[PDB]
């Protein structure tokens, strides 16, 4: 359960900004997995992104500060199995996959846009591995700080990456007006915000209805909902990719969650059951997260956006595939060797 | 048609600066003591009292405020409040004057940072903006835009309450800290929506056990949950500060707070439902729904005071005094609801 912080540029001044197609032919379509990236590529990468979006340009963002803001982000992150920097660099992918391939411009405003890329690359900013009923639990600082409002953990995000913006030369909203480095600033509390399972949850039935009746641009809550549903497709995004990604991920995710329940069992405490390896079984807990948690916020995609059912299909399919695999995977936990490739 | 409270606009200013701002003696030679009683001063001269209290505790000064910006920002914050029997602006104004009593009287400055104290006041001024004479639940029962907005975070009316002040610092000319750092900005933000969330009721019930965990053990000025804690503390005991004087204080805000609830009650009988008792005219028990209200809310948070500084001591036992007072009128008042006249003047 120890995940370290690396920490407390002249190759990205070179060459950083590229053409994504020189990246990746398939870089802006939904079959590409972001995680076959070599992770030294990844800060060009985002600063590539952003220049295919144009926010370069359109906002007069500085390149050097960009490039030091990215710098920043990426060693802001731990070393968990999952809750990495290769995490919040897919999460960001999916968000520039969105622009690519759904009409954003036609539903949301360009900084409503930027926001929800630079919350992606931040929303899981310090991430310790564990979740928020354990910060709680192990009466850690941050829970002493936050527990009383909610969302320890997203609180937390959203806060280094404030602190990241304060940092001498990594503020890029730095020449914005005080009313737009508010609004980003909004922007990016209700975004990262939105990341905590349980608030899509409270939210579910208002995002049922603003698929039910429509969306309406107009409306500034309708903008609110559809930046949380977004959120929240961002944040399962590796569930669209191939079975063998999911697989991985699945991997990754108990490797975590079980040295959590490790850690509640060496405090005398009991943990969840999907985060006890004595008793977790991985294929009816993924089948089980598939239909109540990922299938809902995709078919809520497609809903809004006719370009988006292909996403919701490959998590139909993803869900099959466990039901299909639980056959020759016979045990709770995971193998001796933290392995799925046996199935 | 008791339930229709108007807003005075849309979400004095020469006049108020003209003659510079008072100090507070010039006011009453009893303007900082427990035993003042701030609805006692008329509404016109509440918006320089305002001025006159940030003066005394040198925020003009120290943070270099606008004096301008300072006048159309109190009175901004001033015609911001409907009027309900209650919830109107000299509610706001006699909890921002119990904050000031606790910044003079307990020596806040020993406790809490300079700026905690400044939000502290801030937030009394506007923790109320825009009130309906309704409750949280009323919001999500009328289905109302406000509990479309917030309800699935919960603290409706706090959230509210909060965005209208946010919308009141961003009107042209009233941003009366809009020269803060940025750092000091946010700080400022954060602490005026922590501490206006903290006068939700279920907030203050959820921390409880925390509050008592810090009085027990010691208030640590080094801990910085210990200063939020206090803060959220200090809020509640500003907006219940009007149990902690005279009894004729305490009798008049009862028939203020029932002629509101009972409102409420009746505009639910009207859209089909059955209120809580305490908003029934036909079921409500006054003297006991209010021994009950000093038994289980207020005085709970003038002990909690008290046990963190000694020379609250007078708050608790003026508190304590009200509910024997209530106990006293228990069994010398025979009617459910107010009387057809709607006084507690036969007390
Ligand atoms: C951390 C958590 C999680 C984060 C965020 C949100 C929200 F944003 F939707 F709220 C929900 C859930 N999470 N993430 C995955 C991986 C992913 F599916 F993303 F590929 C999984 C998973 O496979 N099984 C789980 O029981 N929890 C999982
Ligand atoms: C609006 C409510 C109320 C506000 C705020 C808080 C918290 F901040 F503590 F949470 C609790 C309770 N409230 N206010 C009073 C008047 C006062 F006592 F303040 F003089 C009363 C009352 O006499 N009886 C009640 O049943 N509720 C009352
Ligand atoms: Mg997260
Ligand atoms: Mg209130
Ligand atoms: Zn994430
Ligand atoms: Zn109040």
């Amino acid at each position: 359960s120890l995940y370290k912080k690396a920490g407390f540029y002249t190759k990205l001044l070179h060459d950083g900004i590229q053409p994504v197609a020189a990246i990746d032919s398939n870089f802006a379509s939904f079959t590409y997995t972001p995680r076959s990236l070599p992770e030294d590529d990844t800060s060009m990468a985002i600063l590539s992104m952003l220049q295919d979006m144009n926010f370069i340009n359109n906002y007069k963002i500085d390149c050097p500060t960009l490039a030091r803001f990215c710098l920043m982000v990426k060693k802001g992150y731990r070393d968990p199995p999952y809750h990495n920097w290769m995490h919040a660099f897919s999460v960001s992918h999916f968000c520039y996959l969105l622009y690519k391939n759904l009409e954003l411009t036609n539903y949301l405003e360009d900084i409503e846009i930027f926001a929800l890329f630079i919350s992606c690359m931040c929303h899981d900013l310090d991430h310790r591995g564990t979740n928020n009923s354990f910060q709680v639990a192990s009466k850690s600082v941050l829970a002493a700080l936050y527990s009383s409002e909610g969302s320890v953990m997203e609180r937390h995000h959203f806060a280094q990456a404030i602190a990241i913006l304060n940092t001498h030369g990594c503020n890029i909203f730095d020449h914005f007006s005080r009313k737009d480095y508010q609004r980003m600033l909004d922007l990016m509390r209700d975004i990262i915000l939105a990341t905590d399972l349980a608030h899509h949850l409270r939210i579910f039935k208002d995002l049922q209805k603003m698929a039910e009746v429509g969306y309406d641009r107009n409306n500034k809550q309708h903008h609110r909902l559809l930046l949380c549903l977004l959120m929240t497709s961002c944040d399962l995004s590796d569930q669209t990719k191939g079975w063998k990604t999911t697989r991985k991920i699945a991997e990754l995710i108990y490797k975590e969650f079980f040295s959590q329940g490790d850690l509640e069992k060496a405090m005398g405490n009991r943990p969840m059951e999907m985060m006890d390896r004595e008793k977790a079984y991985i294929p009816e807990l993924q089948i089980s997260f598939m239909e109540h948690i990922a299938m809902p916020i995709y078919k809520l995609l497609q809903d809004l956006f006719p370009k988006a059912a292909e996403l919701y299909e490959r998590v139909a399919s993803n869900r099959e595939h466990w039901t299909k695999v639980s056959h020759k995977f016979t045990i709770r936990g995971l193998p001796s060797n933290n392995s799925l490739d046996f199935l």
